[PDB]
């Protein structure tokens, strides 16, 4: 029975009610019910947050004058603060999303805590180049901060996807306007308290909760935001990018979805393959940017693979989020709950042996078989617990079949063969290629999509590129 | 000079436009028609992208190549450009009004240097090996992006194409290039050389034609993975939106600017004047980096103004090929009147016209060099990109004043600062919001040094190791050991 | 303050010297004995290296650690140093004669900052993935070197130990440290903190004792893989030779210098004087970076000379702990006479002694600040490293003159340049043969910025990403696919 | 029947006879006989070369004022020149060394040509850092050239080991004093003609042929050489480093020998293993820094491995160097020819089944078996064609056995297992670890020894570190 203390617009380290007066409700996907009502922001609110962020970015600001090292100190402060109150946040995260509490505690917030500390290390190590040119010339580059950055996040990993942006952005010295999902604003607002407590100057991070077409679009078009980062649907990603282009040509980072392939070679540890490929599709209830939507399996192990797959889905406990016995919780919205089983009869019309589940109970873990490429279950991403298992003959074959999507966020390969591992790794068009593991993410390893799965990267030194503008200084001597 | 090349370049073959239509390119000095080249359209673009896709398919000759052999191919191309250095330089002038010696020693030097710089980057495109857990091996590969599209302007037709082609090819991509309608000759000549140098067919394809027509088919193509566009801010906005609405292709942008040139009291005044001067009027004022806003400190304001006027008047104008010219015709009459329109806004808003102000010879597209006096921030000549021979000079009191006044624009491509004061030079360099900040020089570009815009002057960078990031896709391989 | 720690630190345990011998450390101001600590010898060193080898064996707790957890351990250590910040600062002063506020705000700030800087480098020590052939996967790993040895001087006992310990530990090495005989207290205190912070036993071991005895056993040890030595040029020569004659251990060297401080005519003269002044006399003149040769342009020579004399005389000297002191005792009497000997060479070779020249109070080891006048290149005070409070000021005509005259030494650790002229500052910075070149500042060290010697002033660098190269071994993995 | 045109000391692009007047003879290891007599340099000659090199390094020199890019132009010129006259050089190389002519042509000179072109690319891409520090400070690093560098080379790969130093050193803008081996000075002197022809300013590269204790020691102690690079014996490497330390503390790079292990896992392609492990020990007549001195093989394939090993040695053609039918030529000096078979009875006293060869004929390819760690054939490096084959049980086992040497230049592993490849790679203490190949060197991949096999690296961007001195510039503003 947790009290929600932060419900307002966070601007200049002060709590605000919407200039409109409107508010909206977030509810608990597990136990249909509100938790509470949140200030509903809109264009004028973001106009205020932006101005706050520009003033904090002005030359001579307490933010801009700081030591590079103190900038990372502050980020270490925040990670400290997030470690204290870690349970508070993990709890809010589950009330907002129906995630298992243990999942929020040991995944979502470990991720936040490592990501914050990692980029704290980077703040005084952001370095440009001194460039050789002519004898009488001194030419060098500066990696300056971009300015006001906007973060727009989904509901599946609200706080994590938020600190994946904030951490690099702040370590590089930018200021920010954050807009959480409507469905899950709570952890984001809590972080604002922590951001004030740890001592970030007012205006460095402001937060405007609200809806997409209102607040998010107010950000994506704002003429004095210099960059956006967005994690969300592919289609909304296109709009955000079009918005940016029409307005002020702000720099855009995008992390979207994908038809993420999982390739099982005949020589694979099959018990590791089935277990990871199971955790790959069904983890966080199948709602995950990294979700495995296409399990390719070689003939030699196909049929037995299908069997092992099915026994694993059977045994998986599902129930109330607070449960120390849970893996899978509730999906967050029946908007797509219908789309899922709508797409489960998809693969009975075209022919697929459903050896498992096939309907709601939450929803029963479902497993398909004898799936082919043309079928829709192997065509459009599911956003839910369904395992479409396909058959392949050749290495070259599955390479073209995996790459035949317009996306390419992740890919996972299972084999003990050195040449099979490496040739597949080189050949798959995916931003991350895991080998004999799944959902192995590290603050120090970059993450992002090829093709229509996104632009740019989060998580690694490559993250810093999205949050810096390269300046060339060229000096001629007499 | 007779124009050998006038066709669509696909798979190292020359093709008549699928429509059969053709369009003409004209000479801004002779005001006459050089020739007719094939006018491409969406079907032609579709034909080139399929070539470039097939050229980038795994196993193709182009992908199985060594890293170093790619580098060697760029060197062989740069060799050839050096050979036919005078042909290209000629074609460029005919179609630009560029002084032939400017094309030979600036444009084409830059081309051969860029090609050679990035030739050496090929076998040094390196990713990372990243520490993680005891039992995990984690590294990144910098894969090529795929089919890249280049859309270039007329101000520096060949140079702006190379700037893209060199790093793109060095990273192992394939290309679909559209030169400007006004200036297609250099691009298609290069295509001859691209074949001769040994590049596999399909690696580089070229479809001349118009922006609404071929450019739009390239920006929206669902199978082009990356677009690089130099040109207007407006068409730049449109290009990024098409890229967005379609398949989210990565976008590089090099647009214009209202580039400040700030002269402090303690400047070499004669250097400031000379560099600021050719900074304005170089390449007939038609340049990305054109000096648009000469801020001068009050101490030296007036006799800076005087000293510039004399440079302007004595500056040779005439036939491009004549060895003594420094400024030639404007590109087309569409521009010629547009600048003259803005000159008249300078008078109409009240700037003392210290020089020029008119057109030179009624028949031609030339303009005599023009200078203005006590220009302020609000006037037209001080906020709109003129892109002609016009030197609008302003006055400032304090360095903090001029900082805020230079950064008050929506642009930020280049900036110059003249002073001898170490703290001033560096304080200014830190705080001016511009992609390149020259200091006691102007137009000092190197293939090693990145170039590109802050704010609405661009996205990304061309020319330096930073250019490889625009032509590669980061991939993370992460292996867990048993 | 009572000294808690006086023993050999091996495997996180305290050990009496295998011989049983002990030696004493004395206070340069009180001229009294602080305490007795164990005098180590080869057997003790042999004991510590075996600990450090076992700590570095694959599978050991220390090697199975995460990269980030190593970083976290360095942060936990830096936390602890901040806690017992006044204890350490005290121990340092007692054993140094350092003004206690100098130790607190300079030494220990630098220590905590360095520890924290390199804590963040741990999970960002990255190798390369290298393009080669279509069928080959080629990458480099930056493995740790192994057991590293650190040998440090007395001028900055704790700081110079950390400078090595932070990057070495961050890269995952194990360590055998020998503090100077004169100044062992800070080092062994740290060892307490090293245990408390959670470092596995054996990762860091400390054997106090003498150079001919413990230092020599470390430099020659066949199982130490890397040696880092700050100290004299001569002992530096000997250390590298022992490293050579034995097992070719990698060698970092930070030695002394005859560091030029060049003041141009157009300098902030008051800044030049103040910074050049504390550049000489800081830390009682006993500093790697000590200003040894003040070149001044003739235009400002004489009343530069005057303006410095007044700073010298009004500079407080006295008890280290007294809050108003700036300069304390020299380290031992071995030095006290050595500087006084060279002062008398200044008179004997003819320099006008504008200030000081004597010793302050007969009982103590203090010296009043001393300044010389029309010093030339050939004199003793202008070619030998004084390492005390002595400001030898020279005169120069041209910048090219002073370039050749500053680079005429065998050293090149640091150099300062004061001017407001952009070209002068940069021309000088380019051409002075020194590891660090300050400009309108002095003693401006950052944990992010590399430090170390040109020529005979050192090998390698401490403090910046460049420091990781001294503590890692590059390995190339090259896989051919079938 | 080739004429040797260059026999003198090369200083300031001019040909010189030794100030002493002494000369020495190089002879042809294949056909006992001189080729000719070479100017024999000594201390005063190097004193002249050094001064030449310092003057060419002075500020304002045509060398120092050059564009970074033109510096690489020149290196491209030299590689061009070496490609022309490639046959001339390959020929001199074989007259000097007894290498097969085809081996000199397609290995030694391809290596030289690629190495030169690779570092030509690097000259205008040597970049320092702009370092974040305080707001009012500008701090950046310059990677300046070190100055006069000395290269000292052996006889096994005279020209290649020489351009492995010259190429990085010149691209970074240093000047050089080269001392080839006494046994093989000829290609080095030829390169001097090419260095003049291609347009390098006088004094940038000078060459002083001569003996080790005379000329090499004159370099290693010279008070105005700022760095040495040395490839040669371990013991001479120690002396050079001691010399450097006693004199002026010049920067030293060392490439020495090694007891280079070759590890065959049970799952290995055995035909690739035996063939590479055969080419690994017997190539260039067993005289090679990369020579395989220790072949560890897992029980599961040991005995059959030994068999296959022996049949390969049988069939290998050996004869006159000029032969289009050759693999192996003559060893260059009977100084160690005796040491080899001296060490072949080594392993009969301690017990080793000699299934192959065992004596001179050149010398017969020899193969040992049932070798153990203690035996001297598995203890000291051979410098000749002998294959000591050992047996191992475990992965952990062979890891400690491989690493139990004081050296660590290279190591080669054969397995199709992904986990076995990677764990071995991480665990072996060697500067290069090849997997399913041998002697796979690339101008772009760094090369060098762990432990007593050397300091520093040649060949890769890491090469540039040895040829640059980091300068920190730190500027405080008012
Ligand atoms: N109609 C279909 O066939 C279909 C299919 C799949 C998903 N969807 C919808 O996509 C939604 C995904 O929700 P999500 O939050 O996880 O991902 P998302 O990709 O839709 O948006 C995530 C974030 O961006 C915000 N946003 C929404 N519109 C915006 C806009 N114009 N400008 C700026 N920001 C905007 C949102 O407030 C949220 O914070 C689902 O809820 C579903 O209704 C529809
Ligand atoms: N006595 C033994 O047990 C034993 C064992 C193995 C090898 N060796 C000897 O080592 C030699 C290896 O010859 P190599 O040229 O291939 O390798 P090397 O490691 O001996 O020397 C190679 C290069 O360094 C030069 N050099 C020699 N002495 C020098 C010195 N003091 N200072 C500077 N340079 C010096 C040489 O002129 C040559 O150019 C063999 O010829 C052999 O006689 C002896
Ligand atoms: Cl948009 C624009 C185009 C060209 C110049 C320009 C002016 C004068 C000299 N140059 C040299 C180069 C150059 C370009 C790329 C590589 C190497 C050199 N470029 C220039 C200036 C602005």
């Amino acid at each position: 029975n947790l009290e929600v203390k932060f419900t307002k617009i966070f601007i200049n380290n002060e709590w605000h009610e919407s200039k409109s007066g409107k508010k909206f409700a977030t509810c608990n996907p597990s136990t249909r019910e509100q938790i509470c009502e949140v200030e509903e922001g809109d264009k004028p609110d973001v106009d205020k947050a932006v101005e706050a962020a520009q003033v904090a970015f002005q030359r001579g600001s307490p933010w801009r004058r700081l030591d590079a090292l103190s900038r990372g100190r502050l980020l270490h402060q925040l990670a400290d603060l997030v470690e204290r109150d870690r349970a508070t946040l993990a709890a809010l995260e589950t009330m907002d999303t129906g995630k298992p509490f243990l999942h929020a505690f040991f995944i979502d917030l470990e991720g936040c805590i490592r990501t914050l500390r990692y980029f704290a290390g980077w703040a005084d190590k952001i370095q440009g180049k001194t460039i050789p040119t002519d004898d009488n010339v001194v030419c060098f580059t500066r990696h300056e901060p971009i300015g006001v950055c906007g973060a727009i996040t989904p509901w599946n990993f609200p706080l994590l996807m938020l600190v994946w942006k904030l951490a690099p952005a702040l370590c590089c010295g930018n200021t920010m306007v954050l807009k959480p999902a409507e469905q899950t604003p709570l952890t984001a607002l809590y972080l604002g308290s922590l951001i004030k407590e740890a001592g970030f100057p007012p205006g460095v991070v402001n937060i405007v909760p609200g809806f997409g077409p209102t607040v998010g679009a107010a950000i994506s078009s704002h003429p004095q935001i210099n960059k956006i980062a967005f994690t969300g649907s592919t289609e909304v990603g296109k709009l955000v990018k079009e918005a940016a282009s029409r307005s002020n040509l702000k720099r855009v980072t995008l992390e979207l979805g994908g038809k993420n392939p999982c390739i099982v070679c005949a020589d694979a540890d099959l018990d590791l393959a089935v277990e990871c490929a199971h955790q790959g599709v069904f983890f966080n209830q199948g709602q995950c940017c990294t979700a495995a939507s296409r399990v390719f399996v070689e003939e030699q192990v196909y049929s037995e693979f299908v069997r092992r797959s099915v026994e694993y889905a059977k045994k998986r406990p599902v129930g109330d989020p607070f449960d120390v016995k849970t893996e899978q919780g509730p999906q967050i919205d029946q908007k797509q709950f219908d789309k899922i089983l709508e797409l489960i009869e998809s693969g009975k019309k075209e022919g697929a042996k459903l050896e498992c589940g096939g309907s709601a109970m939450f929803i029963k873990p479902t497993v398909f078989s004898e799936v082919t490429d043309n079928m829709r279950i192997a065509k459009e991403e599911i956003f839910g617990p369904v395992q479409p298992i396909l058959k392949f003959k050749s290495i070259e074959e599955v390479i073209k079949r995996a790459n035949s999507t317009d996306y390419g966020l992740t890919a996972a390969v299972f084999t003990k063969n050195l040449d099979k591992a490496l040739k597949l790794a080189s050949a798959l068009e995916s931003g991350t290629v895991w080998i004999n593991c799944y959902n192995a993410l590290y603050a120090q390893a970059p993450f992002g999509g090829f093709k229509m799965s996104g632009n740019g990267r989060e998580l690694g030194e490559y993250a810093l590129a999205e949050y810096t503008e390269v300046k060339t200084v060229t000096i001629k001597l007499g």
